[PDB]
């Protein structure tokens, strides 16, 4: 059962630890350019096949998380399986000496239901732990950059047309890099009071939620949701390019990809631009250094560029791209 | 899985997988209290996955509890790998010692059935006999003698010894240069002239030993010897061996001994000069040091007869609470 699913996979190993009263499961996808990193995560599980299939899919994830951004690490991911009621600080302890075994091959981060004094509390037992929205704004006003050069063979954004879901502090802030080398934005947030202070700070023309999709523009960033790409709403896109900070972007990955593809439109993939706010975690691991940091970053536009690059020359989507991207950047690394 | 470790007790089950060896490996760690655990790695192919979890788990287990009697600071771990034994790469066993490794010393291996002593140097630096061994038997004969008899000289008693191995020979040596009278037994004839030779004992055919009115029992041939065939026969009031598993039945046959009043010495816990020699290679090997530390043997064993008359419980149910009342001081 477990066994052949790793074989379609392609983990390394995977930890069922157990134990103050524990169901835990470290999974481990590659260690081949780093340590592994992957974010602890505690839902009540249905059954453990459940707890598994949730650590193999995003540990998998990780690995092409870090691949592409090109940070020296590998993909993990660590579940439990607990009720967010019942809990305490040895339950979190007890999860840390886990952690702790595996001397810094796996480095772990937060996820749902493990707020940052939680992480403080694992911390000290492992010391493997760590703990983010101008570098993920800023990783995007490069992948915005980088999509635009692939089609429209310029780096002057003067006189192009926008759009964006979500005036968040990661998604407002983009606004902002926008608007400062002129750019006209149309703007939409899911309440009224945020929406308004943007359009006073940069004359941007705000929408309501449902209009933006299907607005005459040029480019479309989505900064708030995750499933918006989706058969319902995916046909009103005038946008030639998709770059947006929100994660999980396309409903379904495989199908919707190839509607934006068919239909002659650009993505740049979410996780690829997302990136900025791993390489922000990574630095505070590695000891943070902000010189370093903002440069690490500016491998969004490098990795983008050969995405719509290699998208083109082998026939093939961006996701599909960044596939063979991440993975040849992996086989690829054995000799260092 | 995890409801059934909740039953055993373990700290990790770690599922270990590689594309280009192509190995599907599985360690499993039952405790790390009293130290590092220790485990040997076998390569049986196994038909279920379910199955090789299985024997991981049960041996790990058995681990912890070979480990905390001899008194020596280990856990209990196990490693076992699905494979053919016609199947096996020195890439395979290379790529397991990465494995092995990435525990950083949480998981000591070893070898076993079907991984040979050339295969343990193909494979890290975390791996790793016979007097030791037979030693431990002889002062786990002299502890049994005192929890039943009250007397610390052995001459003139009666020992029957099953099988002459190296280890089974040393044990005849050991009794008769304390001038015990020994009747002997050997699957193989080929030996069994010998040591009527050498030290002067009575050789009996691989069936008649069980039957002999002697004072004690030491099996050293082979597990599944006390069974339901051969556990009424036993005129015998003692039975410290050198074999493991002699007991057919984990819990049935234990009891038909405590039920006839004969008092049996542990498998596990008499074997423990055979883990004891392993556990001082680890460490650097110093025989100075490791001959005292076999002495636990007898130590130990005194306190699970004890035990086992102050509760009213079997020798094994005893030094179950031993075990595990070891690893909840430490």
């Amino acid at each position: 059962l477990l066994f052949e699913t790793v074989r379609e996979m392609g983990h390394e190993q995977v930890l069922f630890c157990h134990s103050p009263e524990i169901k835990a499961i470290i999974a481990i996808h590659d260690t081949t350019l780093g340590p592994a990193m992957g974010a602890t995560r505690i839902l009540p599980y249905i059954n453990e096949e459940a707890a598994l299939k949730d650590a193999l899919r995003l540990s998998r994830g990780m690995t092409y998380k870090a691949a592409c951004a090109n940070i020296p690490a590998g993909g993990g991911k660590a579940v439990i399986i607990a009720n967010p009621e019942n809990k305490t600080d040895d339950l979190l302890r007890a999860y840390g000496r886990f952690v702790d075994s595996l001397n810094g091959r796996f480095i772990t981060g937060q996820d749902v239901n493990i707020t940052p004094d939680d992480v403080r509390t694992i911390s000290q037992e492992t010391k493997y732990v760590v703990g983010p929205a101008p570098i993920t704004s800023l990783g995007v006003f490069l992948g915005i950059k980088a999509a635009v050069e692939s089609r429209w063979q310029s780096k002057r954004l003067d006189g192009m047309k926008v759009a964006v879901q979500g005036l968040g502090n990661v998604g407002k802030n983009l606004c902002r890099h926008l608007h400062e080398h002129d750019v006209q934005l149309f703007v939409s947030d899911v309440d009224p009071i945020k929406a308004e202070e943007v359009k006073r700070l940069f004359g941007a023309t705000v929408v309501e939620p449902t209009e933006i999709y299907s607005l005459d523009v040029d480019i479309f960033a989505p900064c708030a949701l995750g499933g918006i790409l989706n058969s319902h709403t995916i046909p009103f896109l005038q946008a030639s390019i998709i770059a947006g900070a929100a994660n999980n972007q396309l409903e379904n990955e495989q199908l919707h990809s190839q509607m934006l593809a068919k239909k002659g439109i650009l993505y740049s993939p979410d996780y690829v631009i997302n990136a900025g706010g791993l390489i922000n975690v990574y630095n505070e691991m590695i000891g943070y250094d902000e010189e370093k940091a903002f440069k690490q970053v500016h491998n969004i536009y490098d990795t983008l560029l050969a995405i719509f690059e290699i998208a083109k020359e082998q026939g093939v989507t961006t996701n599909d791209a960044a596939r063979r991207l991440a993975e040849d950047r992996i086989n690829n690394s054995k000799r260092s």
